[PDB]
């Protein structure tokens, strides 16, 4: 997760087995692939405000390896997509965009990841 503390910078912290629990109990209330499923996994998504790494971590946790597996295969479809056409704050020079949404301080990037990240699910 990245946390917002006001006045001083961003910064990011690893996911706590307590932390994820907690998303996993709020999410297994929706029926999984459902509209409320998706309405509690951005609910979490903004709660935490995680990275793209954490974003894969918490669906590893969340879900067996193969439905992880094909969602990570899902995303880099669309962000090849996404790239072609071009992101927010996003510079193929800086590197893969999955590394440059785990810098704390790229907001904005790590946003427009996680509506991506979101979309997968489709």
């Amino acid at each position: 997760p990245v946390m917002h503390p006001h006045g001083v910078p961003p910064s990011h912290r690893p996911w706590q087995m307590k932390d994820l629990q907690a998303i996993k109990q709020e999410v297994s209330q929706a029926a999984p692939g459902s509209p409320q499923f998706m309405q509690t996994i951005r609910l979490a998504v903004q709660q935490f405000d995680p990275t793209a790494k954490d974003l894969q971590d918490l669906l590893q946790y969340l879900c067996s390896s193969l439905v992880a597996s094909l969602h990570h295969q899902q995303l880099d479809s669309l962000i090849s997509e996404a790239e072609t056409r071009g992101i927010t704050g996003y510079n193929p020079l800086a590197g893969p965009l999955r590394v440059q949404a785990n810098n704390p301080q790229q907001q904005g990037l790590r946003r427009e990841y996680q509506q991506l990240w979101l979309t997968a699910f489709a």
